[PDB]
């Protein structure tokens, strides 16, 4: 749709001339969005208290994925990944060990970056969970299949596995070995596929290993598309896809969504991914806080990288020029706000509070830019 | 003293005793503890927020976190430039502003900001810490202008290019800097050298204008201090502050007598040592901040000695923390008794200063869990 296109640079240029708060949003979003214990939890913890009350809330998008890692030994994933699946009985239909499944959990877990401030473990639990929150809206939750449950939620959990802590362009304009390998196309996401699908080579970590074939090849071929579709670059055409979606919806019976063909149903399930890896400011305050702080160490360290190498640093990645605030308030008016609102309309009446601490959230950060 | 090794060997071994929980947290303390631009120096525009953060800078209480988000993350350039305007150092050591903000921001660069705690925020931290000690009643008319300098350009330096890692780690990695170094005070002899070879820096040299006698002084006072940031040397600098609390001298009008240059070393060297050891002190909101920061750095020193498959140092390894324990016995066993030897030295001074202590350890008690 060349409108569409028309209507998103028209937007943007606007937004580059409102102020050079506006030029460096406007520059960021252009180069970004464009293109008993062990058994009980799945881990070894004397809190099996404080634990078991803070994953009360495994279905609740205010879950406080900070306080598991707390009283899971900074094990979020594994933990979350391990509540999940006993939650909607996945291992049991599939027939995975318990054994199987945990080995396979901190192997994962493992090759998350501890050292990264925010694309780590962390991050992949939150993302793991709030899809699990997600694919409990009422307008869907009749829909997918457990295979395409199970696809999903896998999806967010490898979704960022091995990630160094630095964006795509970096890696390409410092010719990684890793943007040599993927060509410069979605070089970190390729990566993060071909880490979480390795792993299940290793031993004891075959997840799947009692899945058919063709439910082997379905699954890999939906988290393929899940995980290719985090790439951000591909954000402004999910939104036009979910946008023309909205206005040709087809309800079922009882508020369900009727989604027939394996497009309609991909396309979905990977805006819901997408949607969860973008709802850190949809999340409580006090959660949003320390996304923010953590997202913003990550862009500042990288760009303190770009320093030492004498290249030019990256929008948002200069510690001595950014504007947290003024960003924030940006980044939900153009890219967040945007993306729930047409994901509410998808899926009313539900994401509606969602969307309401959404308005908070900007409005609380709004209310401190200094002028 | 051998009746204090003794004790001190005591109590230690009654802790490891008590629990696993003592025991990590004992074998980490016999592994640590014993042998615009014009106005705020830097270019802001939200001189007003940063304006109302630095009402505190002769405040225990100033939160040089919003002090780093007010001037675009220098915190030490800035309040490096507070103290100095405050006590009128620039003038009277006839210390430009230009050679000044060229040599804190040079230094700040030198910090590392992909370390967690080690960074220039904490820094900045040690030195406005020391900025309010120094006007510790018992103490505010004892120091000359030079030993001030010092004892905050210490501070100031105290942990320059810092990499984020243990004296100890750089001994069995063996490190270039153990190398250089011999094993001894490897990072704080760094930490010196790159502190004053900064001065030689392009318009950096800010103590240009001192005369000979007043360069020796202020170098031979620095080194001291910052070797005395070692945690290794805590228990001796401890056991020495308490044999001055105990002969101690007043004049009188509250203020302690210090006539030779090793009391007054002593108590300089003590006086940055508490500031870098004051994070439990500090309001709740702070000191939370800071635990978090140091727990991230070391736990990433655990992965590179798991990357290498050396064994995790105590209070390294992530997966058996247990941060809550862990901060109520650095309370008891360490910070306590440092800051109520203090107290006695300059009481009635370090009085809520102390108590803070009391409700922040209540506080990591209230949570440890089970
Ligand atoms: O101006 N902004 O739009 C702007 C300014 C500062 C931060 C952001 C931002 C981007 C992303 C998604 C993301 C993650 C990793 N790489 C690229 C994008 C996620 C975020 C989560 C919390 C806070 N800020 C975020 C956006
Ligand atoms: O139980 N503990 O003793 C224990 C457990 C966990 C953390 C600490 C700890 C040590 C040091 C001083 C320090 C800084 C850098 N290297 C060595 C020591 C400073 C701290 C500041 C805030 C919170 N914990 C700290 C102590
Ligand atoms: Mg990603
Ligand atoms: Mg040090
Ligand atoms: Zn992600
Ligand atoms: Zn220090």
């Amino acid at each position: 749709s060349n409108k569409f296109k028309r209507m998103l640079n028209r937007e943007l240029t606007h937004l580059s001339e409102m102020s050079r708060s506006g030029n460096q949003v406007s520059e960021y979003i252009s180069n970004t969005f464009l293109d008993t214990s062990i058994s009980r939890f799945g881990v070894n913890t004397e809190n099996e208290d404080h634990l078991a009350k803070e994953l009360e809330d495994l279905n609740k998008w205010g879950l406080n994925i900070f306080n598991v890692a707390g009283y899971s030994h900074n094990r979020p994933l594994t933990c979350i990944m391990y509540a999940i699946f006993q939650e909607r009985d996945l291992l049991k239909t599939f027939r995975i060990s318990s054994d199987t499944f945990i080995t396979y959990m901190m192997t994962l877990e493992d090759h998350y970056h501890s050292d990264v401030a925010y694309h780590n473990s962390l991050h992949a639990a939150d993302v793991a969970q709030s899809t699990h929150v997600l694919l409990s809206t009422p307008a869907l939750d009749a829909v997918f299949t457990d295979l395409e449950i199970l696809a999903a939620i896998f999806a967010a959990a490898i979704h960022d596995v091995d990630h160094p802590g630095v964006s795509n362009q970096f890696l390409i304009n410092t010719n990684s070995e890793l943007a040599l390998m993927y060509n410069d196309e979605s070089v970190l996401e390729n990566h993060h596929l071909a880490v979480g699908f390795k792993l299940l080579q290793e031993e004891h970590c075959d997840i799947f290993m009692n899945l058919t074939k063709k439910q082997r090849q379905t699954l890999r071929k939906m988290v393929i598309d899940m995980v290719l579709a985090t790439d951000m670059s591909k954000h402004m055409s999910l939104l036009a896809d979910l946008k023309t979606m909205v206005e040709t919806k087809k309800v079922t019976s009882s508020g369900v969504l009727l989604l027939d063909n394996y497009t309609d149903r991909i396309q979905v399930l990977r805006n819901m991914v997408h949607c969860a890896d973008l709802s850190n400011p949809t999340k409580s305050l006090e959660l949003y806080r320390q996304w923010t702080d953590r997202i913003m160490e990550e862009f500042f360290q990288q760009g303190d990288k770009e320093r030492e190498r004498g290249m030019e640093i990256s929008p948002m990645c200069d510690k001595h020029t950014a504007s947290v605030e003024k960003s924030q308030v940006g980044f939900i008016d153009y890219i967040v706000h945007p993306l729930w609102e047409t994901w509410a309309d998808l899926v009313q009446p539900d994401a509606q509070d969602i969307l309401d601490t959404l308005e908070d959230n900007r409005n609380w950060y709004q209310s401190m830019i200094p002028q």
